[PDB]
């Protein structure tokens, strides 16, 4: 979203260089509503990549949902 893609490249940014591929698509659009554990499970590429996914996608999860009350609400940033 509008503010959501400011909170993303800050996330990003938070990680060692090689790591931002990782956190990245770990921030991707989930049409198939899977859990962020889930969408882990069949990429492999390793467990220090891993961790870093699931943290980055638990994080966009959460705003993402905060996003959606506000919006449900007309509190809407």
């Amino acid at each position: 979203s509008v503010q959501l893609t400011e909170k993303r490249m800050d996330k990003v940014g938070k990680y060692p260089k090689e790591l931002r591929k990782c956190c990245e698509d770990g921030m991707r659009e989930n049409p198939m509503r899977f859990s962020c554990q889930r969408r882990t499970r069949f990429i492999s590429l390793g467990e220090a990549c891993k961790k870093v996914f699931l943290d980055c996608c638990n994080y966009i999860t959460e705003l993402r949902r905060q996003h959606a009350r506000a919006s449900h609400l007309g509190l809407a940033r």
